[PDB]
């Protein structure tokens, strides 16, 4: 039934791509996976040989194009380390994080590396007048580096730290000067946390005018906009996106490997459920979170005890639509049984058998008391966590 | 030293101050709408008592933020009783609860003393047809009368469409402006999947800004990690109120969290914030709902988390340029903590407790230090430490 308290429907004024979306990279570019990198920078970060060899190999089969190691001048240890995973056979490429300077890149190609990721520090350029002109000048020697590193065949992109903190005027020139040089590839990185995704679309897609290459971006979470940053910087032409496992990396770390993938995956699902290998992230995240000595967040995107949830009871009834309506990610995709609905909290051994028979692990009779015990054991000691039940099944796989 | 590999500077043409666009933009004067005792109570692991709720709404209250949004008195008895028993505690902030468009739910919504009801309405209590040859779109004589009703009784009143990111359009925005003709306080925009992006929020709600008058009110879920990127783009928009929860916690991995909100708000205005909310309450604030719903604080939890003010030391901290000390956007001072800690070799036992206690100004007695580092023990004899240990046996302790 109705009344005159009603209005005319705003209908819009055919429909197809705007020119925009024409420089969209959100279902084509690349992972730059920095766990091993940007990663060591974590607090409780302090990964052996053996450790940085398990992670990189998981990291190639689980299918990223690239890996990023720490500078092989860092520490002899770093310099032998970067040489073992060069000699590993990966499929993808491996990169090494270098200040722009001669011996950095001469070790860098020596240890084997596909290509050389650069930073330049604010001294190895300057503007001047010239014939009347403003001029932008990479200075000689560290131009030198680029031309040594591309005569020996090897990748180079070259970034700027702090980049929304910098003058545009300096920030464009500068890629515009080293464009003309020639890289592969030049870097953004938003090193403080405070970039906004708005500020960084319009920047990104600058940028995508200025140079003629790729784009890099390497967004910090401090602020919570990594994902958000990484997602827009795709939108406008961004070709590669630095990750980090768990996001791990200095303060509270960069875009989330997992996360990243989970924002994708609903805007083009064939893409990414094709060329990763979804089913291998919680393993992949378990790694790392042992050797950080880390738990898994509660609230974790996609592998979090919580994210695969929905809340039966008198609760469910502040949605109108069934609960199983708002299921955006499916959990089959990334190797999950279910949505598990939850009425009463599981005490115990019953939280252990959702969560398993959840992560598809087929448990024994004799696995289910050992795991029981140890659970006990741990109350004992103090009030579980909804964590504690992803924590005592790390060991298990399905 | 230079040789010919330059180019032209690109310098911008010839004086620069604020776009129009700016002025729509409500990021240092928004309301916060607190749900941790709404949307939180669809968490997995929450069941808050009569007592819980009273706690978090006080401490809520005192924090700063303007609203508290309560479940739905017609959802239980238990609810109705502590929707009335919050009511009654004389809180500053105002006191809202979520309820279906119905009669029987505004009633008792009404009775229950709140200051406004966050109404949602349903794909069947509105229609499109055409009238003397215009397109015309109407909300049903039934549900109309449940926003009078609230209105003649003096209350607040918000409508929102669910899953606002999935519907037609014309459908939606048709409805808002229905609703704003009929007059209300605040229409509602909600991401109930965990699927909208933050330019595609920015451009549907700097519309609805155009198409309506009242206030607007956005709910974001985070599957994606969106949620806290919308309500940025949706306050430079012109929304008004963001829902936010304690932790984030809600339906699945949930929505905007409350911490990280201020985190980011922060950021775009210190003073704003710093003056406003009593950032320094935020851990205690966290803790409590922790306890409640048996979480650990994640490791990387925005401000409060064990690594938010951590910086690395040694080897890796030379792969920034700068001095890791510059890269400082949030104070430590400003939410009550003492520094960031440096961090060069992984702490154990007694020394990791001193470190953190220290950074959160736990001033601790020589009894309290040994209670915790036996704790601590008996932690470890049973599995490896997680850096979360940390803080969970810490989880008691309070600054001065
Ligand atoms: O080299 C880069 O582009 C990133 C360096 C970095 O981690 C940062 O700026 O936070
Ligand atoms: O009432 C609203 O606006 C929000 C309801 C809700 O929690 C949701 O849509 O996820
Ligand atoms: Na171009
Ligand atoms: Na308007
Ligand atoms: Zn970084
Ligand atoms: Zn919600």
């Amino acid at each position: 039934v109705s009344e005159a308290n009603g209005t005319e429907t705003i209908k819009p004024p055919p429909y197809g791509p705007n020119p925009s979306d024409f420089l969209s990279r959100v279902n084509n570019f690349s992972i730059i996976e920095s766990t091993l990198r940007e990663g060591e920078q974590f607090a409780n970060a302090f990964f052996d040989t053996e450790k940085k060899i398990q992670i990189a190999k998981a990291l190639d089969n689980f299918g990223v194009d690239y890996i990023e190691l720490t500078s092989p001048v860092a520490s002899e240890q770093s310099r032998q380390d970067c040489e073992a995973i060069c000699k590993l056979g990966l499929k993808c490429k491996i990169l090494t994080h270098i200040r722009c300077h001669m011996d950095d890149a001469r070790v860098a190609v020596e240890t084997g590396v596909d290509g050389v990721d650069v930073v330049i520090g604010t001294s190895q350029y300057l503007r001047k007048y010239s014939h009347g002109k403003d001029m932008t000048y990479i200075i000689d020697s560290a131009t030198e580096v680029i031309n040594f590193v591309k005569s020996k065949g090897i990748e180079v992109r070259f970034s700027s730290e702090d980049s929304f903190r910098s003058d545009l005027v300096d920030l464009l020139s500068l890629y515009k000067a080293v464009d003309k040089i020639g890289v592969n590839r030049v870097g953004i990185a938003d090193t403080v946390g405070c970039a906004t995704p708005r500020q960084v679309y319009d920047l990104i897609r600058t940028l995508r005018g200025v140079v003629s290459c790729d784009i890099e971006c390497h967004f910090h979470n401090d602020t919570g906009m990594a994902i958000a940053n990484a997602y827009c910087a795709l939108e406008a032409g961004a070709t590669h996106i630095d990750t980090s496992i768990l996001g791990i990396g200095e303060r509270n770390g960069i875009t989330p490997l997992g996360a990243l993938l989970a924002r994708m995956y609903v805007t083009d699902r064939e893409y990414i459920t094709h060329k990763y290998k979804l089913n291998q992230l919680r393993e992949l995240e378990n790694l790392v979170a042992d050797a950080v000595e880390v738990q898994i967040p509660f609230n974790n995107y996609i592998t979090g005890m919580c994210a695969f949830t929905h809340k039966a009871g008198i609760h469910a009834k502040a949605i109108l639509a069934n609960p199983s309506t708002y299921e955006i990610l499916k959990p089959e995709d990334f190797g999950m049984s279910r949505y598990v609905h939850v009425g009463s909290r599981l005490t115990g051994w019953n939280a252990i058998k959702s969560r398993a028979e959840q992560l598809n692990l087929h448990l024994t009779d004799a696995q289910a008391k050992e795991l029981t015990v140890r659970i006990k054991k741990l109350a004992d000691v103090r009030t579980l966590a909804m964590d504690d039940v992803d924590r005592v099944l790390r060991e298990y796989h399905a």
